[PDB]
């Protein structure tokens, strides 16, 4: 008729529908304060009742109320964390910081400060249950061409120069620009030539059997821009295309994006930017080179010339899918202004060239 007016064992558990005394049938519950949970043995509990027995004993023994853990972080890819307290200690209101391989990935928005809750699970100041994200960092070589230098004609392109250059090769050698995790942007006669299929791709070095040797790199999907037309003779109007990477690559020193254009200054005559290619020349190079007078390449509106005639066959650098790229200063980024198209009459100092601000809407609408 009587069961033992019973308590916590501990700071952290919490008697339900107590009383004074414990007649039989009756009954306790017990909880937990937060961050803390059941455990009975080896046992988490849901919940705790103890129904007071007739021998005037209580059907169940007393349970424990532990802190709780919400385990081993979640893995950040391209990025990581780090403990803000007690290292490796997972239990409840524990702290950790996420942070991003920068210089080559960079945190999507302190934000990656996630304590463990009273709930067991690791959440932010608001930024969810859902980790940060690392996302690619364009046109910032980490091994940028000197600025100290503005050596005429050909140059060997060294290792970080064009972090971005790809070498393609399917209907022939070809170039493009990696962009962001996973896409080429090259030209469409690379795909589809002209005067009449295996995507052959390889990216992260400047030596060219070195390249070959890292791998080529499947294409998943192509997108040719709705202009172009192989059909006709010579129309270069719409030569742009995006390749999408089956997978993505992985960011660092010779491996990184190139940015896009969106001012329209960036084919002002005169202003400097840089063509980069092979020739298989064995290894890459590169030409410093002016956005020329459009007559220059006439002797389109969605193309642009450039090159200077004491230059001759130097002005032939890029290959074709090839991207020119400007290191826009106010900003100190790298963008792709334009894309090496049709080369006729690059021997006499001059190249033809897709204007890419003219299409950056179609390009960013394809890579989502
Ligand atoms: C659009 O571009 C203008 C040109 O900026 C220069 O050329 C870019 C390609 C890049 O290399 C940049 O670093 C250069 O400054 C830009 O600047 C123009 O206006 C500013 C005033 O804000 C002036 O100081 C500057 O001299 C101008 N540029 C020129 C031709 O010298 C302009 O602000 C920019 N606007 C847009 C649409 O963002």
């Amino acid at each position: 008729i009587k069961c033992p007016q019973p308590k916590t064992l501990d700071e952290f558990t919490i008697i339900q529908n107590l009383q004074p005394q414990y007649q039989f049938r009756d009954y306790f519950i017990a909880t937990c304060k937060q961050g803390y949970q059941l455990i009975e043995g080896n046992q988490v509990l849901h919940s705790f009742t103890a129904v007071c027995q007739d021998d005037g004993t209580w059907h169940r023994a007393m349970p424990r109320c532990k802190i709780k853990d919400c385990g081993q972080p979640r893995n950040l890819p391209n990025g990581d964390f780090r403990y803000t307290t007690t290292m490796g200690v997972n239990t409840y209101k524990a702290r950790i910081q996420y942070y991003c391989h920068e210089p080559y990935y960079k945190m999507q928005t302190e934000q990656g400060v996630y304590t463990c809750t009273a709930q067991g699970i690791w959440k932010n100041e608001q930024k969810g249950e859902k980790i940060p994200r690392c996302l690619p960092v364009c046109g910032k070589p980490v091994n940028p061409v000197e600025q100290r230098q503005q050596i005429i004609g050909g140059q060997k392109a060294k290792m970080g120069n064009f972090p971005w250059q790809v070498f393609t090769n399917i209907h022939g050698r070809g170039g493009g620009a990696l962009l962001g995790d996973r896409w080429i942007l090259t030209a469409a006669h690379t795909l589809y030539p002209k005067e009449h299929a295996s995507l052959d791709v390889f990216l992260g070095h400047t030596n060219v059997e070195e390249l070959m040797k890292l791998g080529n790199h499947p294409i998943r999907r192509v997108s040719v821009h709705p202009d172009y037309r192989q059909d006709e003779s010579y129309n270069f109007e719409g030569d742009i295309a995006l390749l999408e990477l089956e997978n993505s690559v992985t960011l660092g020193p010779n491996l990184l994006p190139i940015c896009l254009p969106d001012n329209d200054t960036f084919y002002d005559l005169g202003l400097m930017g840089y063509v980069s290619g092979f020739g298989i020349a064995h290894d890459l190079r590169f030409v410093r080179l002016p956005v020329a007078n459009p007559q220059a390449c006439e002797n389109s509106q969605n193309m642009f010339c450039a090159g200077h005639p004491s230059l001759k066959q130097d002005a032939c650098q890029g290959d074709s899918g090839g991207v020119f790229a400007v290191r826009d200063p106010n900003t100190d980024r790298w963008v792709a202004t334009g894309i090496v198209s049709w080369g006729i009459g690059c021997s006499r100092g001059y190249g033809f060239y897709t204007k890419v601000l003219n299409y950056v809407d179609w390009i960013k609408k394809e890579m989502e």
